[PDB]
């Protein structure tokens, strides 16, 4: 292996949940995206970023509706324009081996769309409508930010911390999508 | 003037579900659809009838549906799933846009109440979120979501969701970190 030196490799392993073999998997992966952009060896610490618009059309983030904001999340400058450090951090935290709580960390991140370490009323609103990808009406959707808000706001201030969302039910489905005729 | 129902069945039905008398009528017509020599068009002298439920639930309304088995056995006089039209009317309006959240998820409980003992067991949850989201979670995927729905929702510490667990949920909101799994 002539892409990194031991140091850096062993660096990979211990900031993210890969293997070393994963690791390079996944670099001849980021390689491909740019070939001509990207270089075969990352021991000289070269400065490269990967466009965003090869970001967004991978398989893995395709069809991910928050895709421009995961990728923004994860970008050094928060364009979504992609180091191969960020490029394992973002396949890292959506790996199988990432812990739940830290993925709600970063959907929590990708939802506050004003930064302001909050979801509001209409982060909520807005994030609900995207992730229910026209399976609720406008008018479904207001009624579950709604109690959303009624069940998770722990301070009672109208907006989610941090804290409320990790404590909500975050993947239980629509138990009423079998009522409506 | 109709002539399926008299006056006073016309104005119970619409008194007992969220539906117009025009609308019930609409209804009938669909019900008698079903199985035109079984169902009489003269309900005047309360016939008793049932749709078998092989053909409720080739309904175009409910063959789709995950719980079209369980939710025609709810609504079906005797439990097995053929329906009178009394039941048939009394599903279609739960299941109707004028239906209130708490009404629905009051008949949603006793869908996935699997063995009708009145609560919402490990079992009966497991069941219920494995068909909602076949294809979507997987099975350890699962076991992680019914393990912390009965650990937030679960008031008496029993290790089982009664009605009031169940009404007090979050029963419609999205998979926040499908975001973050990748398919
Ligand atoms: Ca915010
Ligand atoms: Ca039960
Ligand atoms: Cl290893
Ligand atoms: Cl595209
Ligand atoms: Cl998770
Ligand atoms: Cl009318
Ligand atoms: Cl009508
Ligand atoms: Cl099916
Ligand atoms: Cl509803």
């Amino acid at each position: 292996q002539t892409v990194f030196t031991h140091e850096q490799l062993e660096a990979y392993q211990d900031c993210t949940f890969f293997t070393r073999k994963e690791i390079m998997r996944l670099f001849y992966r980021y390689q491909d995206l740019a070939p001509q952009l990207v270089p075969l060896d990352y021991t000289t610490c070269p400065d490269v970023k990967v466009p965003y618009e090869l970001i967004g059309s991978m398989p893995e983030l395709k069809d991910n509706p928050f895709r421009q904001r995961i990728a923004q999340v994860f970008s050094e400058d928060g364009d979504g324009h992609m180091t191969l450090d960020n490029f394992l951090d973002m396949f890292s935290v959506m790996s199988e081996m990432a812990p739940r709580d830290l993925k709600a960390y970063y959907a929590f991140k990708i939802y506050d769309f004003n930064n302001d370490d909050y979801i509001c009323a209409w982060d909520l609103e807005q994030t609900v409508t995207k992730l229910t990808r026209g399976e609720l009406s406008a008018e479904e959707v207001s009624l579950v930010c709604e109690k959303v808000l009624d069940e998770a706001d722990g301070d009672h201030d109208g907006r989610l911390s941090l804290e409320d969302f990790q404590n909500m039910i975050l993947r239980a489905p629509d138990f009423l999508s079998t009522f409506h005729i």
